[PDB]
């Protein structure tokens, strides 16, 4: 229930967000091409994918990730990484909401996702700047798994509206925001959210909606069981902010879920 | 290729090989249900297969496993585990071989692979010796994954021929022995053994050949990619002691290929 070209870019970068994690290189110089170990990113590396800008305990947060530039599907690829140690994040993983009205007016996001941002917000922002200018027919886009991906969705709203679009993929992204944050990713224009979840997660259903948070929509929801290939009569969208019967159902939630997006992720072999 | 049945045995013993990683309960009773975390065992958990004797911690070289009773498929298992860090048991693999004339004249096992199924020999001879004396329609196999394979190798050679075939299901598998112990384990009666590779997996080229060690015939060479499912037609059937071909090829070998044998084998999400 989603169309074929949609299902290639869903893919596409969740190969991406795993490059994040199993990417050869985290101190890497700018040029060198990007690889995976244990075949975790093959279509990123069949393309002509280089690097652009890599960090790693950079701000406060321990944010880590990369910008890349690939010329084969013609595109600038910001992507950040997870937790290390995801089992260990999800228990210490903290619940404040933090007023965020420099993005939206009563918008309310997760302290820690939004604090982090910012400590590398003047960093990143010139980086993609400059990659934006010297390739301004290329589609940007903004991709993260896990912690990453809610990075994303927060790098994703802050930098969209200043002369170019900003896509964003997320997989098995936490809830980032209140009510009132969530209408806005879901109506914001300049660039889409695609936000992927995986059967039971855990993740997408953290922190709970006893705290105050809430999810955007739409939501793009993988059917198919952890180590099964994803096709595309396996994803469903589901319309509507907090909606049921999709990840966010009322039944044991699961951790192995959340490293099988399309494939493996959050983990190497 | 292989035929449709063999292919299916090849995977259900995968699974039985990669529940002694990923089994729940390590220390479960006995009666108890087999299942998996991380969907790591599906076809185990269709079955009405239950614990008969788990070990864990047990004899030398930190023998672990279980001795299981599938009443779908009519078996009696003995699923051996490989290390806890395939990565340190790579390295700190000594290459000392050990005259084991007692199974067959002629013949030298690595040292530590027969020492550590000595130590606890006596006690599982009984325990499967029970379980065929009240199902004796059902089949024995022995099935292991790394260092399980080579254990369940070596115990098989070592308990065949006592009134009940023993069938041997290794994946990705070290030599064992010496050329004498290569070709014993080649035309042993009592049973089958089904050797089991995956493109370039590091351990079956290892030990080295320079210091005495062969591999039985035939080889099962999975030809096709890390984290791409298996057919039919990925298996290449190649016959002849030490033959190249398969895993034994003049290349450089990988480690992610070793926790890849028809799904994620090794290691637990
Ligand atoms: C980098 O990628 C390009 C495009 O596939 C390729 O032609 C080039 O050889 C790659 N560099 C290396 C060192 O493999
Ligand atoms: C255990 O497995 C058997 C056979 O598959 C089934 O009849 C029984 O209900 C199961 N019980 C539990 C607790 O899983
Ligand atoms: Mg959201
Ligand atoms: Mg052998």
């Amino acid at each position: 229930e989603v169309s074929q070209d949609l299902f290639n870019q869903f893919n596409l970068f969740a190969q991406y967000s795993a490059a994040a994690y199993c990417g050869k290189n985290n101190d890497a110089p700018a040029g060198t091409n990007i690889t995976c170990t244990g075949n975790a990113c093959p279509e990123v590396e069949k393309a002509d994918a280089t690097f652009l800008y890599s960090f790693e305990d950079s701000g406060v947060g321990d944010v880590t990730g990369f910008l890349a530039l690939d010329n084969t599907n013609k595109l600038i690829v910001l992507s950040f990484r997870g937790s290390r140690s995801i089992e260990n994040w999800i228990g210490n993983l903290n619940f404040d909401l933090k007023e965020i009205n420099d993005i939206c007016s009563g918008c309310r996001g997760h302290d820690g996702f939004t604090s982090s941002w910012r400590s590398v917000a003047d960093t990143l922002r010139q980086k993609v700047e400059d990659a934006v200018r010297e390739h301004p027919d290329y589609r940007v886009v903004f991709t993260g798994h896990s912690l990453g991906g809610a990075l994303a969705t927060v790098a994703g709203a802050d930098l969209r509206g200043n002369g170019y679009d900003i896509d964003v993929f997320s997989y098995g992204a936490p809830r980032v925001g209140n009510r009132a944050f969530a209408e806005f990713l879901t109506v914001q224009t300049g660039g889409t959210l695609y936000r992927i979840t995986h059967t039971n997660d855990i993740v997408p259903r953290l922190p709970p909606r006893e705290f105050g948070y809430s999810h955007s929509s739409p939501e793009y929801w993988i059917k198919s069981g952890t180590l099964v290939p994803v096709t595309r009569n396996d994803i469903v969208k589901i319309e509507g902010i907090d909606a049921t019967g999709g990840n966010n159902q009322p039944n044991i939630p699961d951790i192995p879920a959340h490293l099988w997006y399309f494939g493996l992720i959050g983990t190497c072999l």
